[PDB]
């Protein structure tokens, strides 16, 4: 029996490889993120938490904060030069 797998294609693609994306992302709710920025948190992080939650729900965002306090992407900018 044989099986036979080995290919390199090195280099990145420019985005996505067929099927483009579509706009269709969350947002930072800006009452969540007041809420949370009010509790004692990170505007910047209260974004994401609540995005990460399509802000969901205050809770939510906040829950994700706490699994996402001490993170390197809690600093990472929402908005920026991605790249990956």
């Amino acid at each position: 029996g044989s099986s036979g797998s080995s290919g390199g294609e090195e280099l990145l693609p420019d985005g996505v490889p067929e099927e483009v994306m579509e706009s269709a992302q969350p947002v930072a709710n800006e009452e969540i993120v007041a809420q949370l920025v009010s509790m004692g948190f990170s505007q910047l992080h209260c974004q994401k938490a609540a995005i990460n939650t399509s802000n969901a729900g205050v809770e939510e965002a906040m829950n994700w904060l706490l699994s996402h306090m001490d993170d390197p992407d809690i600093d990472a900018p929402i908005s920026g030069p991605s790249s990956g």
